[PDB]
């Protein structure tokens, strides 16, 4: 059938969500090449009490010292599949759903999302269900038309991370190097939502070498950017929409610590604010127009359930395309081979042996 999306259908007790465990990780380098190590992981290095508070020029180095990752390249699940292949002997996988954390984020935010539609392609292969986002025609059009100032704004986000990160534990941030968005660190995580086992990985911003719990993902820190705010209305508006995204993104991998840099009209970060992941909901708890963690999760569970029961055939060439648009239900279409098939032959053959 189709799956309804509205929040009042998914109120009720917070579902079972197993505390995420890191099964491993991988890194992408300056030219988007996979390495099965943590080389790209950077280390949390906030401004000390000793010296000045933050005064970070997010415009510095734009565009000369900016090497943006090529966005035309469809990567699908490839990097994760490689990790999965290199670790096949860790039958749990057969019952798992496999994705990127980001895809799960969009499921979590669906009941409250007013603008951004999405498309998830789904193939079952050896029991395992694989989900992989397809960029909607609308979203592609917006990406190809990205205005100069929106391109700079993306840079500034990654630039903020450079002021807050050191290459080594207890090191100093070097805000004069290149920002290269091909370079990423990813944690590979195991969880279970309800009775749906999960294998997913997400981009991790940095490690806090001063977190008393030295074990991932507890020791990770997410670094965020947003417009400076003044009126209560701007804060309320931030809590209701943006905070929801931040919560979903870091809750899934079990990242407890989020730091926000608020940027000037002149493009400087003159204040920081820490949002512990577990505290984010307190900002909207009494808000009649707020979001609810268990609405996000109950919908997400219902979607997984829906996808599991819909995708019956075990076939790597077969795709059930799940589509969603704000103010509508999740609908399904069936497709075979190109252009929607996403599991590469090199993976299918090798997992078959
Ligand atoms: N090309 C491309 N890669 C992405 C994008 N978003 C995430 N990735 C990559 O996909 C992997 C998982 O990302 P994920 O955690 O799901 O993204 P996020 O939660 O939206 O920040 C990482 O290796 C990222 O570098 C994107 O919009 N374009
Ligand atoms: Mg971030």
């Amino acid at each position: 059938p189709s799956l309804r999306t509205q929040p009042s259908l998914y109120s009720g007790p917070f579902p079972f969500y197993r505390r995420p465990s890191e099964l491993g990780c991988f890194s992408l380098d300056a030219q988007r090449q996979y390495h099965g190590d943590a080389r790209a992981l950077r280390y949390y290095s906030p401004p000390p009490i000793n010296g000045p508070g933050p005064d970070f020029d997010l415009r510095d180095g734009y565009p000369d010292r900016y090497q943006p990752r090529d966005e035309e390249v469809q990567e699908r699940l490839d990097h994760l599949l490689r990790w999965v292949l290199e670790h096949r002997n860790q039958g749990w996988l057969a019952g798992a759903t496999v994705t990127w954390r980001g895809h799960l984020t969009k499921l979590l935010t669906t009941p409250y999302e007013r603008q951004e539609g999405w498309q998830l392609a789904a193939s079952r292969f050896q029991g395992t269900l694989y989900l992989s986002e397809v960029e909607t025609p609308a979203a592609r059009a917006q990406r190809l038309a990205r205005p100069p100032l929106l391109r700079e704004l993306m840079y500034m986000g990654y630039k903020f991370e450079q002021y807050m990160c050191a290459d080594k534990p207890g090191g100093s941030p070097d805000p004069s190097g290149e920002v290269n968005t091909n370079v990423a660190y990813c944690s590979v995580l195991r969880s279970r939502l309800g009775n749906h086992p999960l294998l997913f990985s997400g981009e991790v911003d940095c490690l806090n070498p001063q977190a008393p719990c030295t074990q991932p993902p507890s020791c990770y820190v997410e670094l965020k950017t947003s417009k400076e705010m003044h009126s209560p209305g701007q804060w309320r508006s931030f809590y209701r929409h943006k905070l929801l995204k931040w919560w979903a993104q870091s809750f899934l991998p079990g990242v407890p610590h989020v730091v926000a840099g608020f940027r000037n009209p002149e493009g400087f970060v003159c204040s920081l604010k820490t949002f512990p992941t577990m505290e984010m909901f307190e900002n909207v708890r009494n808000d009649r127009e707020g979001w609810n963690p268990s609405v996000c999760m109950n919908f997400c569970a219902a979607f997984l359930s829906f996808a599991q029961s819909t995708v019956v055939q075990d076939d790597p060439r077969l795709v059930h395309l799940f589509s969603w648009e704000p103010g509508g239900p999740v609908t399904v279409s069936v497709h075979r081979d190109a252009p929607y098939a996403f599991l590469p032959s090199w993976y299918v053959e090798t997992m078959t042996q």
